[PDB]
């Protein structure tokens, strides 16, 4: 029965909180995404780990086309839940459908288009390693690379 | 179409590249095993993803996070997830997190096997910080 599978889920979770392993807050740990309003492609960021993990939904509409971006720093991860798309990574082309996954090192161009003529929805997700950008620096001054 | 696609990536070291699989069609994904199971993307130490599949009145029993971000995408089937002694149901289409610190359980509700697509990170800034790991890295 479709009325009993919330849209939103907010629950008390503890908090991780070092100094007070008891403490406890009030977060929005699950979604519905066909439900999710989103703001040429669409998105919303969902679940936020700043500084190291976030996650969110975009969809694209019939002949989309997602202009090569680097992933600097972060490894990025799609879950396609619908429709068809080809996708670049690294001068490299693959398509998938519905419950494919693939990955973008840190480190590497991506590239996504629409094949289809229904609209694709992904689930994304990406994070860093907080450590080695410590370290490391992030590309920026005065750790240019 | 292709079941796993290889490709030749940077390796963010600066321009040395690697073979490696970065593409992965879950259906023909060969799982381990209550539940089973396929880890498909590792980059130690800080994510990771997989594949789960749970069949009709499976239930993982209640295990802590510690200090490991979880994240789950529904692909097939229903279920009913507990974080912290709060149940929650949900189905395909449908996202959850299991936050770092707590104690989370998930049952299949459905007579569909159940799948997803999961995904667990962590704050190797903060695990630093907090004592966790050995010099062994």
């Amino acid at each position: 029965y479709d009325a009993f599978y919330k849209d939103e889920i907010n629950c008390e979770v503890l908090s991780w909180n070092e100094q007070n392993p008891k403490a406890s807050e009030e977060r929005v740990v699950g979604y519905s995404l066909p439900s999710v309003n989103l703001q040429q492609l669409k998105f919303a960021s969902l679940f936020k780990e700043e500084p190291s993990f976030a996650a969110g939904v975009v969809e694209m509409p019939a002949g989309a086309e997602k202009p090569v971006k680097p992933s600097k720093h972060n490894i990025m991860s799609f879950c396609i839940l619908q429709g068809k798309i080809e996708v670049t990574v690294n001068a490299t082309t693959f398509r998938m459908k519905k419950d494919g996954v693939f990955i973008v090192p840190r480190g590497n161009y991506y590239s996504i288009k629409n094949i289809g003529k229904e609209a694709v929805r992904l689930y994304y997700t990406h994070a860093t390693d907080t450590l080695e950008n410590k370290r490391r620096g992030i590309g920026d001054f005065p750790n240019e690379r």
